[PDB]
């Protein structure tokens, strides 16, 4: 049970950590998103006045 | 150690699941970068055209 419980404390610290990774990968995936929306958004407007 | 044996098996998978969703979300950002840089340079071009 001792080996066991450390095993925990370092699987569930590492997990934490892993899951801040994933909050702060998603944030700049959606901001990343955002930017490439006003990018294609502007492409757009740039074809238009290309007609 | 019945139940601590369970807990760092649903430790580990967590954590083990979480490392995999950290490294799709980051070749996920830097696909998305790819794809903003690119259309950045588009835009950029088609206002050069435009003007």
């Amino acid at each position: 049970l001792k080996d066991a419980q450390e095993k925990l404390e370092l699987a569930e610290k590492k997990a934490t950590d892993a899951e801040a990774d994933v909050a702060s990968l998603n944030r700049r995936i959606q901001l990343v998103e955002e930017e490439l929306d006003r990018a294609q958004e502007r492409l757009a407007t740039a074809l238009q006045k290309l007609e």
